[PDB]
C-alpha cells in the first residue's frame, strides 16, 4: 500500500531518505560489505573451479529420486547454497515432445503470428515486438494445462517448498505441502536469433527490497549486520511484500520460477544463465549503501523493472554466471525468487529451443486472493490478471477448459 | 504517441535496440565523444577560473538593459554559451517583498499546512512529505498571477526567447515575440532545513532523448557525428517532442525554465545550482553510448523521472556545478531547458528562501493546446493539469481569479 500510493517522480526523494536512515542504523555499513563480499567471492571461487572441472555448479536431481524420497541431506542443502535445480524427468521424453508439436499446431492453426501482428501498433516498437516473437502470450494450450496438473510435477514442487522454513512464531507462513496453479507464458526461441531478454536480474521487486519495510524485514537481518544470519530459505514475511504496481508484479509469492522443457536445452543454443548464489541479494541490498553510490541512486534499481545486476555496479557476481545443465524434453530446473538469471545471448544450435513457466508456489492467503481472478480469465479464455490483456486465446481452436482439469488441477486452480 | 504506448516493463529491450542502432550509425562514437569531451573540458576550467576569480559564471543583466535594447552581442553569446542568466530588477524590491508577505498570509488564513497533513496518508512516505513543507501546491495566488502578467516581465520573456532561432526550413517553429502563460507553483525553503530536492537533473525527458525519433531530431547532429553543428538554440523539432506520459511531464514546450525571488537568495541559504553549459547534453547523450555502459542502460536514465546527472558517469561535468548570482527580492534568473541544474542542499541563512516558478513559453501550436484546460482549472481554483489534482485553492480565500488579470494576462492564458 505504501508503494502503491507513492508516485513514479517521488522515487528518488524517498531513495534519499531511506538510504540515511538504513546508513544511520548501519554504520558500519563498508566493513559489513566486506565481510559478505568476502563470503560471496568464495562461493563464486567455488563455482568457477566447478566450471573448470567441467562439473554444472547447478544441482542436479531425478524426480523419480525426489517422488521415492531418497535426496540426501547434503543434496538439500547444496540446493539450498546454489539457490536452484535441475530437475531431470518430471515428464517422460515422449510426452514433452509431443506436447512441444501441440503447442506448435495451436500457435499454427489460430494464426498467432497474424494475430500478434494485428494487435501492434505501426511503431518501431510495435512491430517485431510482433514479429519473430519469442515469448508467446499463450496461458491455456492443453500442454500447459496438463502440465501443471501433473502428479509427478506436485511431488517436484512439494520437495522444492519443503526446502523453506515455512513456520515462524507459531505461524505457518505458507503451506508447502499444497500447491497452487500460476498460469504463465511459453516461450520459442528459434537457432541464429538475436536477444531481446534481460541482462542478468531478479522478479519480484526492485527498489521496493529497500524502500518497503515489509521486504526489509525479510532482509532484516541484512540491514542490521547480522548478515551470517540471513537465510534465503526463511519465509517469514515474504507473503507480505508490498511492489510498486507495474506489469512487473507478479500477483503470487512464487518460492521458485522453473522452466519445463519441451526440446533439448543446450549452453550456446538459447538456454539460461543464472548466478547460483542464494544469498547473492544480500551483496546486492548492502552494494548500494556504499559511499561510491549517489544518495538518491540503488545501483540502477528502478520503478516497474527486475532488479538488475550489473558488471557496472556487481563485476563480483558476474563473474558467477553459469548456463543451466543440459536438458531433454521433459526435464525442468527451477531457481529461488532470489536467483539472478538471465537468457543467454546467442543460440547457435540446429533447432527451437522452446519451454513452458511453470512455477513452484505454495498455498498461502496471498495466492489463494489471486485463485478466483485466474479462473475468470480462464473460463474466459482470457489472460490471466497480472498479463497484458490480449486475450489472444478467447476464441482459438483446441483451447484447454475445466474439463482437461483432474481433481488435482481443479483444486490447485481454487474450484474448491 | 511511440513513447505513449511503451510499456514501463518494455524499456529495457527499448533501450537495448535502439543502443545498437546508434552505435551503428556512428561507429566512432568513441573518438566522437573524446572530442566533445575536449570541448566540455575547456568551457569546465573557465567556470572553474571564473569561480576561482571570485566572478559569477551565471552571465546577469538588467531588466532596465533589456527593456531599453542596450544588451550587446557579446552578452546574448554569452548567455547562449552558458545556457542561463539571472535578470534584475524585474519587479521593484518593494513589490516582491509585499508579495512575499501576501503569499504567506494567504497560505497562513486558509490553513495550508494542516489541509496538506489531511490530504497526505498515514504512510511514512506521506506525511512529512505534509509536513515542513517546501514546495507548495498553490498555484493562483494573487502575486503569481500578478507576476505572470506584468509587462516588465513580458519584455524579458520575449528577450529571452527571440535568443532563439526560432525559424528553419520555411516555418516558424515558435513565435518568439507572443507569451503564453505556464501556471506553476511556489517553494518556501526555511533556514537550517534539509533537502528533499533532485540532484543535478536536467527536466523535460530523460531515455526519450536517445529512444524517441523527435528527440534524436532535435539532437541530430549529436547522433551523426558533427556535434560541432549541434545549437542548444535551435527550436526545431523542439515541439515535437514525444514523452513518457507521467507526473514529470509538462504539457507546455519551455524555453527557459525561471524562478523570480520573493526573498534575498544567497549562497549555502538554499539557492540554486547549476552547470552553466548550454551544450552539456552532447556529453550526456553520447556518454552513454560508451562502451563501459551496458547494453541496456542509459547511465541511469529512466522513466518519469528527471535526466540526472552524475559524479559516476559525469564526473567532467559535475565540476562545473555553480551556485547563481546573489539575487534580492523582486530579481529573477532564468535557464535553458537542457541546462542541468540542482537546489543547493544546505540553508545556513537566517530566513526564508522563498520564490515563484515562472517559466518562459513561447506561443506555438504545442502550447495553444494545453490553454483551454489550463484555464478550466484557473476557473474553478483547481490544481492545474500538469499537476496532482491537490486542488488546494478551490474554497481558499483570496485566490486570484479573472478579474485580476490585465488584457496581457487574458492573452496570454489564452482569453482570446
Amino acid at each position: 500500500n505504501a508503494m502503491a500510493s507513492l508516485h513514479i517522480d517521488d522515487i528518488p526523494a524517498a531513495i534519499k531518505a531511506v538510504k540515511q536512515q538504513l546508513r544511520q542504523a548501519l554504520p558500519d555499513y563498508q566493513q559489513v560489505f566486506q565481510a559478505v563480499e568476502e563470503n560471496i567471492r568464495q562461493q563464486v571461487m567455488e563455482i568457477r573451479r566447478n566450471l573448470a572441472e567441467g562439473k554444472n555448479p547447478v544441482p542436479q536431481l531425478h524426480a523419480d529420486d525426489i517422488i521415492n524420497g531418497k535426496v540426501t541431506e547434503e543434496q538439500k542443502a547444496q540446493i539450498k547454497q546454489r539457490g536452484c535445480c535441475a530437475i531431470l524427468g518430471v515428464f517422460p521424453q515422449e510426452k514433452a515432445t509431443a506436447w512441444n508439436r501441440e503447442i506448435g499446431d495451436y500457435l499454427d492453426r489460430n494464426n498467432f503470428v497474424e494475430r500478434l501482428k494485428n494487435a501492434a501498433e505501426d511503431n518501431y516498437f510495435g512491430t517485431l515486438a510482433a514479429s519473430k516473437p519469442q515469448i508467446y502470450g499463450i496461458y491455456w494450450s492443453t500442454p500447459q494445462v496438463e502440465a501443471r496438473q501433473d502428479k509427478r510435477m506436485q511431488a517436484v514442487q512439494i520437495f522444492l517448498n519443503n526446502l523453506w522454513q515455512t513456520e515462524s512464531n507459531g505461524k505457518q507462513h505458507f503451506d508447502a505441502n499444497r500447491v497452487v496453479t500460476y498460469a504463465d507464458r511459453t516461450r520459442r526461441r528459434p537457432p541464429k536469433s538475436s536477444s531481446l531478454g534481460l541482462s542478468p536480474h531478479v522478479d519480484g521487486g526492485s527498489i521496493e527490497r529497500w524502500l518497503d519495510e515489509n521486504f526489509r524485514h525479510v532482509y532484516r537481518h541484512v540491514f542490521s549486520g547480522q548478515w551470517q544470519k540471513y537465510d534465503p530459505f526463511a519465509a517469514e514475511g515474504r507473503p507480505e511484500v508490498r511492489e510498486f504496481p507495474s506489469p512487473a508484479v507478479c500477483s503470487m509469492f512464487r518460492t521458485f520460477q522453473g522452466w519445463t522443457a519441451l526440446t533439448p536445452q543446450r549452453t550456446h543454443a538459447g538456454t539460461l544463465n543464472v548466478i547460483p548464489i542464494a544469498n547473492a541479494m544480500a551483496y546486492i541490498l548492502l552494494r548500494a549503501l556504499q559511499d561510491d553510490v549517489a544518495d538518491d541512486d540503488l545501483c540502477g534499481a528502478a520503478p516497474g523493472r527486475a532488479l538488475s545486476a550489473s558488471e557496472q555496479w556487481h563485476p563480483l557476481l558476474m563473474e558467477a554466471i553459469s548456463p543451466i545443465p543440459d536438458l531433454e524434453a521433459g526435464d525442468t530446473v527451477f531457481w529461488h525468487c532470489d536467483v539472478i538469471h538471465s537468457v543467454e545471448n546467442e543460440h547457435n544450435g540446429e533447432f527451437d529451443s522452446n519451454v513452458m513457466y511453470i512455477a513452484a508456489a505454495p498455498w498461502c492467503e496471498k495466492n489463494a486472493a489471486y485463485l478466483p481472478r485466474q479462473l475468470a480469465s480462464f473460463i474466459d479464455g482470457r489472460s490471466p490478471p497480472d498479463f497484458a490483456a490480449d486475450d489472444f486465446e478467447v476464441d482459438f481452436i483446441g483451447r484447454a477448459t475445466i474439463k482437461n482439469l483432474t481433481e488435482i488441477g481443479k483444486q490447485q486452480l481454487g474450484i474448491t
